[PDB]
């Protein structure tokens, strides 16, 4: 009876469906301690782009052993997202909800800095532009 997070959807279906992997634009630049659940992500990510074609089984087995797989082995079987026909459409809706998320952590982040230390030029425009953007047992 999972609830429904944004983590949990793109791991869950990613884990169901091992070739949406190609849908995930490059992750490597992120900061996992901003977002539960992202390092897992990207690491899901990396493995099924390492072995293209892979299975749902082919991919837990490979992280067998490691302190996510119980986490894991849930998502394989959490049905509330098992249709396939709307898989991909999910999938791609949830990217983008997660890049929101970044964005919004970001724009707090600068918000603190600006009180802190002050903007750069460079800052100070980031956070305009984001204001105007954004006014328009699993641990994730
Ligand atoms: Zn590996
Ligand atoms: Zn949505």
């Amino acid at each position: 009876q999972l609830k429904r997070t944004t983590m949990r959807i793109l791991i869950g279906l990613l884990v169901q469906n091992p070739e949406l992997a190609t849908l995930v634009p490059p992750l490597e630049n992120l900061d996992e301690n901003k977002l539960p659940g992202l390092g897992l992500f990207r690491e899901l990510v990396n493995t099924c782009l390492s072995q293209p074609g892979l299975t749902t089984g082919q991919l837990l087995e490979h992280y067998r052993g490691t302190n996510n797989a119980a986490t894991l082995e849930k998502l394989s079987m959490w049905d509330d997202i098992a249709d396939k026909n709307i898989a991909e459409q999910t999938f791609t809706d949830s990217l983008n909800h997660m890049f929101d998320s970044l964005l919004e952590l970001r724009q707090e982040e600068l918000i603190a800095r600006e009180r802190t230390h002050g903007l750069s030029n460079e800052e100070r425009l980031e956070l305009w532009t984001l204001n105007q953007e954004l006014a328009k047992d699993i641990p994730f």
